[PDB]
């Protein structure tokens, strides 16, 4: 009476040099996201994604209750960004935290376009959460 369900999350970011006045201080535009692979719908099992920005940002706790799960910002430095993916789960685990390396392109390097692929293994999900994981394009491994 085991079942294991695997789902994939993609965390990623894009960064490039910003174009505004010498006197506006942000050197970069960036974008950070959480998504499913092609033809998966992670909204079936994801309640919300919380992006914890550097304390220097206004409202550093950025919440996406629905897709797209992303933050678009301007900034002057990279930082380590905690990213919490909350589940539509009534038991443990209720969420996963990732520590995301939000690094910028320095000294005339090309734009950054990074992806981090995370495989989540749910052991013995409740019947309802199992269904959500599968609706999202999750796979039974037993
Ligand atoms: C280690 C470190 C890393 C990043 C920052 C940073 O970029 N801070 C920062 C602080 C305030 C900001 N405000 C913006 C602009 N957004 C525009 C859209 C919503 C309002 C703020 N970008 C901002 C960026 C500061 C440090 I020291």
């Amino acid at each position: 009476n085991q079942c294991t369900v695997q789902v994939r999350l993609e965390l990623g970011h894009r960064a490039q040099l910003r174009k505004k006045p010498t006197t506006e201080g942000f050197t970069h535009d960036w974008m950070v996201f959480v998504r499913g692979p092609e033809q998966c719908d992670i909204q079936h099992f994801v309640e919300k994604v919380v992006f914890w920005l550097h304390d220097s940002f206004p409202k550093p706790r950025r919440v996406c209750k629905e897709p797209p799960y992303k933050v678009e910002e301007s900034g002057y430095a990279g930082f380590i960004m905690p990213i919490e993916v909350h589940f539509k789960n009534k038991e443990e685990p209720r969420k996963v935290c990732f520590t995301y390396d939000l690094f910028l392109n320095l000294e005339g390097n090309p734009p950054v376009n990074h992806l981090r692929c995370e495989k989540l293994t749910f052991n013995n999900p409740t019947t309802e959460f199992r269904y959500k994981l599968l609706r999202a394009g999750g796979v039974m491994v037993m």
